[PDB]
């Protein structure tokens, strides 16, 4: 049994109210997590390209962002 | 919002039967869970002491060294 160095990808941000954070790829919804207000960290996600992150807030407001992603080469 | 890569190390090993694996980080119990026979990974953990109790009642204690890269 051994200790292994792994690197997991996450997307971090801030939610205004307590919200639903949706992660889209190419139109396809991949993540969907309800979070408390403030900072959030989204584990479990799908190379390189772009994600779309919508923060559906309690009052019906949608904070929409484009999140560029990339997988780094490791020796 | 931004994409980022977190250092997320794991303790890997092979359990012969449906086992219980306990991981100690210097005295404190850090992980204790039941695993099926075959390979196992232990994620999201707060030298390590890894104890593998197996179905037949046999137990082995391993000293697994751990390190964190400097950034
Ligand atoms: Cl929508």
């Amino acid at each position: 049994p051994y200790y292994q160095w792994n690197f997991a990808p996450v997307v971090r941000g801030i939610a205004r109210t307590q919200a639903r954070v949706e992660v889209l790829r190419d139109g396809y919804t991949v993540s969907n997590e309800l979070v408390p207000s403030g900072p959030f960290e989204l584990a479990n996600l799908p190379g390189s390209g772009e994600l779309k992150v919508i923060i559906h807030e309690s009052d019906g407001t949608k904070q929409v962002f484009t999140v560029p992603y990339d997988t780094p080469a490791v020796a």
